């Protein structure tokens, strides 16, 4: 009845084990009961997350659900990959094809590059942060050369904190010599708002620009800071709280105690956190499967250590990456679906325009169809005073004697 | 393979890595404190007790292309070597009018 | 030295002295001048255009 798997969770995503936390409630039924192992360490020290992983290996787990970062996604999956360990992540996919991996996010490249063919974009800035690999930044730029855009990539990731305000003052100085006004963010939802404020110090929020936050999260940031300077924001989000099963999910969310879950007395939730709770809807599917085939996965005897020579993989995780693989189930990421390689199949992104009556539904794609909400007849604003600029020049524009 | 050599007790670790292990290396030897000495190319940023022979060329290749006084030319580069340059010559293509 | 995942990092004191006699090293070789900063990249280095 008890089945063992290993958390990696880092230490400052505490909005993210809160979630993780509700959903072993939600999802626990009588015939049984997943058992976690939870370890909160640094997520960017590897060494540490070699020494996580291992734990979780000599303790003779069954899948392991965490997270990485850049400096750390390479040791997780090349460990999964031999020692045929299953791991389920939120985080960013991994830049190819790799067994035993369970990515919850889905690709956003997709989207990003048609949200510009639909504005019909030709140049635009790209301001990316590396800490998520530079997988989208080799889509735009790719893309750069067939439809012959003219994007400027600037690795704004590597800024020191201190010196943030005389930077940030120099960015848009570059940016100011060819006069862009079509901006692209792709920091996590920390750096954005870090950005967010420094456009409005210099005034950069007005008629004329356009920007777009490239995370899942649009609404998990704040908004309201930049939404009556007159600049259109778009973005998107992957928690839809129109539906319903959200709906029921939120009013839960709503009303639990603060201390007891951190960061979840809110009316919303972060994609990161949401995608962590419909990762236990797929462990616990996953395993059911594997008692309905009348399958028998519990380990023969220990593990040993991680680094035996030769390293000898238990075969029941074939089984587990084909159980988790095969999972196909219905929570706050909309729908859920693995190919075989474990990347997001069959999914759904929605768009969000950011208006003078705050986030609005105007957008959503698929990997099989590009751009298709038509329309938006509901909400409206019915709001729009256009600027004529003119000169001072008698008789045409005169200005009166009083 | 870092840990065959710490249980024979090696005092200096020679090797290489790759754009994919590189991180590998940087953190396991700034927590155990044993010294690595290695040609491939330098890491991307300061890991302490890495010692890189590979002379930094992204700051010798800004250089030739001021000489030349290029605007507008075409950049290969492959993700399997990395491109820590590439990103060097797209974060100062702003400043310098370049049309990469 | 035992296992490498030693709990807790047990960090040899040593190791923080082959690291200062490293960077130290100022010679010459086929790459040209060879001296390093307290990080371990190369400084006062010669690189020809041709
Ligand atoms: C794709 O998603 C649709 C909508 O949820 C679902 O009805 C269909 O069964 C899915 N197809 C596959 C092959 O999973
Ligand atoms: C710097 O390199 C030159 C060329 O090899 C050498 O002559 C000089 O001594 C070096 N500087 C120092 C301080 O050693």
């Amino acid at each position: 009845n008890s089945i063992q798997i290993g958390g990696l969770f880092p230490r400052g995503a505490d909005q993210e084990y809160s979630a993780f936390r509700v959903g072993m409630v939600q999802f626990s039924t009588s015939e049984f009961r997943l058992t976690p192992h939870i370890d909160n360490l640094e997520v960017a020290n590897s060494f540490a997350v070699t020494n996580a992983f291992c734990s979780q290996f000599s303790r003779g787990v069954y899948a392991i659900f965490g997270f990485y970062d850049k400096k750390s996604v390479n040791t997780i999956t090349s460990f999964c990959g031999t020692l045929h360990v299953s791991f389920i992540t939120p985080s960013f996919p991994t830049d190819g094809t790799h067994p035993f991996v369970i990515q919850m996010r889905p690709d956003l490249k997709g989207a990003l590059l048609s949200l510009i063919e639909y504005y019909q974009w030709d140049k635009f800035a790209y301001l990316y942060d590396s800490d998520r690999g530079l997988s989208t930044l080799q889509a735009v730029l790719d893309s750069a050369a067939e439809k012959k855009w003219q994007v400027t990539a600037i690795n704004v990731g590597n800024i020191n904190n201190d010196k943030k305000d005389e930077t940030y003052r120099s960015l848009f100085q570059d940016l100011e010599l060819k006069k862009e006004r079509r901006v692209i963010l792709d920091c996590e939802r920390d750096k954005v708002n870090d950005i967010v404020d420094q456009v409005i110090t210099i005034g950069k929020h007005v008629k004329g620009y356009h920007y777009i936050i490239a995370n899942l999260g649009f609404t998990d940031g704040d908004l309201l800071k930049i939404q009556f300077g007159g600049a259109e924001v778009s973005g998107f989000q992957i928690v839809d709280y129109d539906d319903s099963l959200v709906s029921k999910f939120i009013e839960r969310w709503s009303t639990l105690e603060e201390k007891e879950y951190p960061g979840a007395h809110t009316a919303t939730i972060k994609y990161t956190s949401a995608l962590t709770y419909d990762a236990v809807q797929v462990m616990t599917e996953a395993f059911r499967n594997l008692r309905k085939q009348r399958i028998e996965i519990s380990r023969r005897g220990n593990a040993g250590d991680c680094l035996a020579n030769p390293a000898v993989p238990w075969g029941q995780g074939v089984e587990i990456e084909r159980a988790l693989k095969q999972v196909q189930v219905e929570g706050l990421s909309g729908n859920i679906k693995f190919d075989q390689n474990g990347k997001r199949i069959n999914y759904t992104i929605n768009i969000m325009e950011l208006k003078t009556n705050g986030p609005r539904k105007i957008g959503y794609w698929s990997e099989v169809d590009k751009m298709v909400l038509t329309e938006d007849d509901t909400s409206g604003l019915e709001q729009k005073t256009v600027v004529v600029t003119t000169i001072l020049e008698s008789p045409y524009v005169m200005m009166k004697k009083n």
